[PDB]
């Protein structure tokens, strides 16, 4: 139900030594003569946010391993700014019926030698996944917003506040959005 | 497993009717000097494509919908630059007794107060779905080009060939890609 | 300064007949328990961010504007685009135009080529081009570059854009209170 | 003219310490069978068009260039960018940019706004932006630049920001058959 940092843009330019400071250091050059540049990072950025100046927060890429549902992906893979990919600062018991059968026709299907991507059809939406998720701090910004709000689904809301996390860990720009 | 059409760009200028003749006259306007706009509409819009003169195709969008499995429509969604929209020129035997042992569920579960989107994640990739797939024929383009190729499995085949008909149908730019 | 509509989405189906028509009928075909006013529906639609109910519709417009704020317009990612070849301050302005032209023209007749003697002109020079993009993209380019804070010309060619908008998806706008 | 490498996506995991290490594992984590060489397991990749283990790296660079080149550049919608504010045919094209500047300064000098003045900068005018893409969109990209057809000044451009792509790339760079 988690999330993982897999990757994230490092900048070679002297003096910027993370995403962030790059993000902030691209505001401030875009206007050199701009007193909000003399603000902090996190006061510049609000304003970036604010303004909707949004090229900035698209120099920076960061990737995640997601671990979710094949339901949840589906939906997730809707968000088409990202890219994505795929591999190999009562009701709990009827569920578990069918699924241990389901798994059982498929271990079966294949050692009588039906191949994998015919058999994979009979699995459920509620079959695990893992996929990458890749995309510009901007479209991070977005996505975490709107999965974390009322009108999403709940394993999504659980999803996106694993993205939330590492996105506050990694990223002034948490605190320019009031997270 | 099929394909219908659903909606396509109309053009509204004098003397330019269809989707398929705003392509060749903006290809025609873009350079009104080349001597290669003498061609038929077939004959430049080889050579826009053979020039990677790709905006041309871009003012047209066509959207089809498409009838296909969960597991199928997963694998069209990953063509990024379309949009999609969701509603609510022995192996046959043993995959039947399941598939109908988790509608059954389903709809039991429905009966029994469970909401519908919980109950979804019991059913198999193998259910039948409906989608709506809208992108510009430039993007059409390379998606049939794909999916109609060897390496794509046989039932996306099927699907992308459905979307070919109506493609060669609406739009010239069909007998320029030796379609 | 000016804009015209090139070209825009009709559905093909039975009982849709606009662009529009088909957003709404996509809007209704999710509405278990919501059936309130047409735009009404989609302001709600757009409240609850189902975007792409709004990228089924798709327009086209002809932009006639400056070099200056082409290549601004051009940021707008999500559009696609087709080009096409051919105070005292305002007084100097008028004379180094005419004298950039004069040159131009020079270079042209005695034999340079086009794409060189283009380096020439200045910003402000005369362009027409395409924008494409589907309703939602739109949608945010005009309620952007309608706003404070983008430049005076700029704002001028979203207004021209807003006007066909609403001539076109008069639910939509009236769900967003725009108007003429 | 030029280009500077500015940024470049690095992988935080154990194991795998660039960019094309982690697209290379992707590749990795993908082949049931197929264990050739490195740069043959990507031209396979690019050959079969699984475009995604490529769209995994992003990488930015600072292009120097002219406003009419940049405006050619900004055609390329899969990037993303940044810009940031401040033969007898050689001779008058430096007495009309010298000419160009003289107004512009003055201008300026008499209060004139900096996007009022701009206007009168020829397309010739230097110009530094950002050009930010995954690894996918750079392939296409120089590989389309690069080649004929395109104009001269943007050839240059395109070659000179391969040359960085290879540096950071070897490996694609092979499968591709790209050499400094
Ligand atoms: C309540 C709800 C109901 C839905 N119902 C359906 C349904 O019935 N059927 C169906 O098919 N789909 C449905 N969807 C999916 C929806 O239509 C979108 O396709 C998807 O949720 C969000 O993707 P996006 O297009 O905005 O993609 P994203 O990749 O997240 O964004 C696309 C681009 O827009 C930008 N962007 C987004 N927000 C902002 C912002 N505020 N400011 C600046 N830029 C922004 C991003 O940065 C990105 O560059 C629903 C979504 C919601 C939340
Ligand atoms: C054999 C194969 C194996 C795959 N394996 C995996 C896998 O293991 N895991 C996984 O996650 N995904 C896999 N994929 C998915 C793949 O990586 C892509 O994400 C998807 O198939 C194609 O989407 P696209 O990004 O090109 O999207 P599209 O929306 O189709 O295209 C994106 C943009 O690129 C443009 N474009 C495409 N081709 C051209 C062209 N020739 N000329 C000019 N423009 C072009 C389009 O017009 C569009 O604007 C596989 C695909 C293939 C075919
Ligand atoms: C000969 C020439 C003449 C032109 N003349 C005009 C003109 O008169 N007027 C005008 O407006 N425009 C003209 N264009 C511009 C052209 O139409 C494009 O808009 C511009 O080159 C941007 O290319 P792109 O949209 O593919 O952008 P990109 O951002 O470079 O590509 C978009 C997406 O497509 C994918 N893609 C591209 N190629 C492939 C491929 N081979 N395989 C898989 N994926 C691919 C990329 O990876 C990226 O994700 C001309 C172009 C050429 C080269
Ligand atoms: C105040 C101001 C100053 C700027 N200064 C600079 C500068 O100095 N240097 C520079 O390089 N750039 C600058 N920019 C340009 C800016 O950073 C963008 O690159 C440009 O405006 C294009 O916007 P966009 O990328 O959202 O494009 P768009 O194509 O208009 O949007 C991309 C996608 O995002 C979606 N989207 C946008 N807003 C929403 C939303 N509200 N809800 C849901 N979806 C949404 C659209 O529908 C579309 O699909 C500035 C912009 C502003 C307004």
């Amino acid at each position: 139900m988690s999330a993982k940092l897999i990757s994230v843009t490092k900048p070679v330019v002297e003096g910027v030594n993370t995403a962030e400071e790059l993000i902030a250091y691209a505001a401030r050059v875009s206007n050199p003569e701009n007193q909000i540049n003399n603000k902090t990072a996190s006061g510049l950025l609000k304003y970036c946010i604010r303004h909707k100046h949004w090229s900035i927060f698209e120099t920076a890429f960061m990737t995640l391993e997601l671990k979710t549902s094949r339901g949840i992906a589906a939906q997730v893979i809707r968000h088409r700014s990202f890219h994505f990919q795929e591999f190999s600062p009562w009701w709990a018991t009827e569920q578990e019926k069918l699924y241990a059968q389901s798994m059982e026709l498929y271990n079966k299907a294949l050692e009588k030698g039906i191949a994998k991507e015919c058999a994979r059809f009979i699995l459920p939406l509620s079959t695990p996944t893992t996929i990458y998720m890749s995309g510009t701090i901007r479209d991070w910004i977005h996505y975490i917003e709107l999965r974390t709000s009322n009108g999403t689904q709940r394993e999504h809301i659980d999803l996106a506040n694993a993205c939330k996390e590492i996105f506050i860990k990694e990223f002034s720009i948490a605190k320019a959005l009031d997270w």
